[PDB]
């Protein structure tokens, strides 16, 4: 909540959305302001609510993985890559059926790093989505995920 103008009244607000301070990855105690420290000026922020998680490998996950009941969710998948890093691989996945279809990373795993064997940079392939819980807000946009991040 957040008490008004008078000191006599709470009004309420909807929801949280936690923000990373006191880390290596952002900037936040450079950009923002000195009264914003103090929180008594509304400032933009991007929110991001569920972050899309692969696991490709089908029969390695069928009969000894079917007990997470949390992979009920899976729809479809395409796949490709087009730059290589240290230890992930890029993917592009289209939403559901035809709608958009965007950008992530992924860690392949020891079942998975079986279904690529050095992916050309416009090769394609089949893919698995589910949409995982994530709950923050960060000042621009990460510099890694183009994802949809709601500006509120």
């Amino acid at each position: 909540g957040r008490v008004t103008a008078d000191g006599k009244h709470i009004q309420k607000f909807s929801e949280t959305a936690r923000v990373p301070f006191y880390d290596k990855t952002q900037k936040h105690f450079d950009i923002l302001d000195e009264q914003e420290i103090a929180g008594e000026k509304p400032v933009r922020m991007w929110v991001k609510r569920f972050i899309k998680r692969l696991s490709l490998v089908d029969p390695a996950k069928h009969p000894q993985k079917k007990q997470d009941n949390k992979w009920k969710r899976r729809k479809e998948g395409i796949a490709t890559f087009i730059e290589q890093k240290n230890g992930s691989y890029y993917f592009n996945v289209v939403t559901n059926n035809g709608c958009t279809s965007f950008h992530l990373w992924h860690k392949p795993d020891n079942f998975d790093q079986e279904k690529l064997e050095g992916i050309q940079n416009g090769e394609k392939l089949d893919c698995w989505v589910r949409d995982s819980r994530y709950q923050k807000a960060f000042q621009e946009i990460p510099e890694n995920d183009p994802d949809g991040w709601e500006c509120k």
